[PDB]
């Protein structure tokens, strides 16, 4: 199975990205998470993005679309794979597409924007593994530790309230037009495209989405 999520910064895409990769024994693909890495290592493949994630601002595609390229051709992707951050622009998506790299589903995650800020503004992240927790709204069983490993918790250094609000109008401007990219994909046969209320509470989304699944 291949998927991809999509939706708004903040709107939950990485929370459920773990249960889909948990259940359906496939990894998530998270350049987010690639990049972020990249810059802590000192990788030559994408420590650039250090200056760029902090304004906000979309990395280049060729540099998410190579980070993308080698981290699919492994062996761990060979039954499917989840996409969550990815394509993130009209040109990555063609990039896939030139590629012939088909999808299964698409899966839209809407929340209204006023709920961003204060989704983001709390977010805590286990690093090594993706992970992320809410310290109001979905919070660690013990505060500030990851409940997988024990270990401590990080804040993202780009989820200040002001970086968020430059995040938002690039999603807006960049990004929310893969929502008529794949609505289209999907008219055509080439996946299926289904929208999630992003609203409900954690485990009411998560069965939402294995509904849809199967
Ligand atoms: N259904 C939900 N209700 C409330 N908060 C949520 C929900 N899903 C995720 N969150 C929290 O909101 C923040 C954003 O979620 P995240 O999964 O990181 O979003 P995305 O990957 O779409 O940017 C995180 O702190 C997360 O714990
Ligand atoms: N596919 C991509 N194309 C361009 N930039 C990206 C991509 N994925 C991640 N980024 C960079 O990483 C930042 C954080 O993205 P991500 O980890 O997906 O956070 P959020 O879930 O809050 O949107 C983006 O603001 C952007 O700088
Ligand atoms: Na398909």
């Amino acid at each position: 199975m291949r998927i991809i999520l999509l939706g708004a910064p903040g709107a939950g895409k990485g929370t459920q990205a773990q249960f889909i990769m948990e259940k359906y024994g496939i990894p998530q693909i998270s350049t987010g998470d690639m990049l972020r890495a990249a810059v802590k290592s000192g990788s030559e493949l994408g420590k650039q993005a250090k200056d760029i994630m902090d304004a906000g601002k979309l990395v280049t595609d060729e540099l998410v679309i190579a980070l993308v390229k080698e981290r699919i051709a492994q062996e761990d992707c060979r039954n499917g794979f989840l996409l969550d951050g990815f394509p993130r622009t009209i040109p990555q998506a063609d990039a896939m597409k030139e590629a012939g790299i088909n999808v299964d589903y698409v899966l839209e995650f809407d929340v209204p924007d006023e709920l961003i800020v204060d989704r983001i503004v709390g977010r805590r992240v286990h690093a090594p593994s993706g992970r992320v927790y809410h310290v109001k709204f979905n919070p660690p069983k013990v505060e500030g530790k990851d409940d997988v490993t024990g270990e401590e918790l990080t804040t993202r250094k780009d989820d200040q309230e002001e970086t968020v609000r430059k995040r938002l109008v690039e999603y807006h401007q960049m990004t929310a037009p893969l929502i008529g990219y794949y609505s289209k994909e999907a008219e055509a046969g080439n996946t299926k495209y289904a929208k999630v209320d992003g609203t409900k509470p954690v485990a009411e989304v998560r069965a939402d989405l294995e509904k849809i699944l199967g």
